[PDB]
């Protein structure tokens, strides 16, 4: 599934893509931990859901920092 594995002082960007019934769609971007982060795309996706209907979403990650470290 997709599970988030929380990090303390994670910072991350993300970047909603609003697809609406008739193809048109509009693009946002959040930043901050990923549960403030996500929790303001979905606080903003309801505020359309009166016009548009109900949405469903897909999380999907573009980017990583890998921490590799050597023992010695
Ligand atoms: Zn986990
Ligand atoms: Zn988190
Ligand atoms: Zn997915």
């Amino acid at each position: 599934m997709h599970h988030h594995h929380h990090h303390g002082m994670e910072e991350v960007t993300i970047k909603a893509n609003l697809i609406f019934a008739n193809g048109s769609t509009q693009t946002a971007e959040f930043k901050g931990t990923f549960e403030k982060a996500t929790s303001e795309a979905y606080a903003y996706a309801d505020t359309l859901k009166k016009d548009n209907g109900e949405w469903t979403v897909d999380v999907v990650p573009k980017a990583y920092t890998l921490n590799i470290k050597f023992a010695g």
